[PDB]
């Protein structure tokens, strides 16, 4: 399994606390989002800076990405989005998402910039659909918006050596000067300098992320300080697990271990039912006896992320933990769950305009640029 | 001293020929300029490809650049926007100039932005004051257009391992990661795609150069071929020389061995007089005898730059007292500099603004080639 705290401890993050949280919720005059309460969002680094900042100044700016390497993403590839979501809603700020259609050009031989634009445009629909409020959001494409970025990115290239890019983030003589190059697009974004068209410079940045990412802005604060601008604010999450177990990543029969956002309700059902590891006993005797086994059990887990509310998770967790509720009935209840959300994000996607979604990319929209001067 | 013929066969690049000349008088119907006449630019890739293209379609474009790394250029550098100003003319085509103010930010260490474009600014000044025509001229800088060539960009650098990059440009593993990407931003305006505004897309291009350039523009002609596009056509120039002696280049008391457009008719005269090397005897005696050296003579050389007149060039190169040739030089030199410098302090705002308009009728004509 991934030991996430060794992680925090190796790469220099602190744990996110319970005073964190009530201090959100103080900020936000709201209930902290389920995945930070539940310890999905679990590290950081400088998060008392920012929520100080927003305290002061009522401002600052969310940044997370996406790069488009396949047609259609799963349920891991969503968790940063509906963080984002609550964390656009909450504090009432701008959330800036970048698709690094360029990096997955750079990274995949096989693939031209054309293919990566359909895979592109197809995530973009997936990425709106958990939500995001549109007067808040601008998303970009590095292959369109290059132009905006190159000044700070010169600035990022400028202070970093060869050395250290191969260094950090496993490089070799072979690979392309691309792949070696775009970590610095990857980091432009965290400075507002970035946005001229609607956010103020050197305005604070928070960058959710799954852990992965962190190489980047780890490098990212180092950098900063040369530049003498704010160092990204990060917050990182755990990976979901595929079904076959916990101590694993959804990703990408291998499509057996993921929930795909394409996936029909008859998929779903017999994915959960057939692939979806239990934390039960084998009879129904034994687990009546010993009980269900949260921490192995991949539809409590999963039911951790997707039930937003407290009491009812608990309940379920009780009764398969003293065994008066069933595996079936649990697989059951994710099932439900599942179904729903697919349905609601399908029938969201299915709904969505070219004008709609032109709007997404407009830099201009008046309700972003409240923060241009702020 | 710097062997040329050495560095077409090591290149891999072919003379400008007698051929080349009269085929390039027929197709503009003009005397071709003196550079190539007289073998300053000598050397080509593609070039015949290039003017039945032309014969045929009546199209392409030129492109060149300029890194500002200082405030002022020296005659050296003006050598291809001088014959960009004639090709400009003479073919009636589009001329795209780079300024590669990303390069010089990247590649000194203690340079800011900012002062990289105080650079820019004046050296755009020192450009445009060639006499290029604003009409058919497209200047633009990378720090600005970098999101027109970025696509282009990607493709060159998805097909230029960090060892070619290393290889060709002699990359160190502390250099940082902008040097090592640079150079496919300087390939990248050689394909017209990155001009949409007024170019027509994959539209020959020809791109005079110092030969220093060439590193860049041999790989731009392999990543050409990967990408199905035209390769590039070059036309390369010898260095004009410093003053302390013909085996040099003109290079940014070093400043000595160099014309500067900033110098004053003074400080040139000085120049010439103190610092140009004599291919002349050493004795009155022996320059009756041998007469002046014209290989050696750096004021008869720099002569053959910029003394348009042939028959002028060989009256004196007959002829050749050695302070009588320098005086000659220096009345050339300070005539060509405060022609310069006049130009150079009437440009508006206005008329500079002009030239990085991407959307001028006059420009846009090949458009929808
Ligand atoms: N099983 C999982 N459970 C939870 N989270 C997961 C899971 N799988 C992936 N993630 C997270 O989803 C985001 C997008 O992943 P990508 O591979 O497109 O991610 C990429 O290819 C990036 N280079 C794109 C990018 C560009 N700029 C950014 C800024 C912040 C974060 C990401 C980006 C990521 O945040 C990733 O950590
Ligand atoms: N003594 C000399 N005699 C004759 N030619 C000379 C002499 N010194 C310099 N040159 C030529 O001047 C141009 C500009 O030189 P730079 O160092 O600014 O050149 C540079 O720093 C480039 N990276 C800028 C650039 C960007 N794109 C281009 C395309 C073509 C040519 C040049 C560029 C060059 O053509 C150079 O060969």
């Amino acid at each position: 399994g991934i030991n996430y705290n060794k992680l925090i401890k190796e790469f220099g993050c602190s744990k996110i606390t319970e005073n964190h949280i009530k201090r959100i919720e103080k900020l936000t005059n709201s209930k902290a989002h389920h995945f930070i309460r539940r310890g999905i969002f679990f590290s950081h680094r400088d998060l008392d800076f920012l929520l100080n900042y927003y305290e002061q100044h009522k401002c600052f700016y969310i940044y997370t990405g996406r790069g488009p390497s396949s047609l259609s993403m799963h349920l891991g590839h969503l968790i940063p989005f509906y963080f984002c979501k609550y964390l656009q809603e909450a504090f009432n700020v701008p959330l800036v998402i970048q698709l690094s259609d360029d990096e997955k050009y750079l990274f995949n031989q096989n693939y031209s910039l054309e293919y990566i634009n359909t895979l592109t445009n197809e995530n973009v629909k997936d990425i709106i659909s958990v939500g995001l409020n549109p007067e808040l959001t601008f998303i970009f494409k590095n292959t369109e918006y290059a132009g905006y970025l190159y000044p700070t990115v010169l600035s990022i290239h400028k202070k970093t050596t060869l050395n250290q890019s191969m260094n950090v983030f496993g490089f070799n003589h072979s690979d392309n000067i691309g792949k070696i190059s775009y970590p610095s697009f990857q980091i432009a974004p965290c400075f507002s300098q970035c946005f001229p068209n609607f956010l103020g410079k050197n305005i604070p940045c928070l960058v959710p992320q799954g852990i992965d990412q962190d190489p980047y802005f780890r490098l990212s604060r180092d950098i900063a300080v040369k530049m003498a601008l704010h160092k990204p604010v990060v917050v990182h999450s755990v990976f979901m697990p595929g079904l076959q177990g916990v101590n694993s990543k959804m990703s990408s029969d291998h499509n057996n271990s993921v929930i795909f956002l394409t996936d029909t309700p008859e998929q779903i059902k017999n994915k959960i039912n057939k692939y979806a590891f239990s934390g039960g006993g084998t009879t129904i005797q034994e687990h009546r006896e010993k009980g269900g086994n949260l921490d192995k059990d991949i539809s409590y887990q999963y039911l951790r992320y997707l039930l937003e509310d407290d009491n009812k998770l608990n309940e379920i967790g009780e009764k398969y933990k003293k065994g008066e509720m069933l595996s079936g009935e649990i697989k059951k209840i994710l099932i439900d769950v599942l179904t729903e959300l697919v349905l609601k994000h399908q029938e969201k996607k299915k709904s969505l305009t070219d004008e709609e979604i032109s709007y997404f990319f407009d830099p201009n929209k008046p309700s972003l640029q409240k923060f241009k001067n702020m």
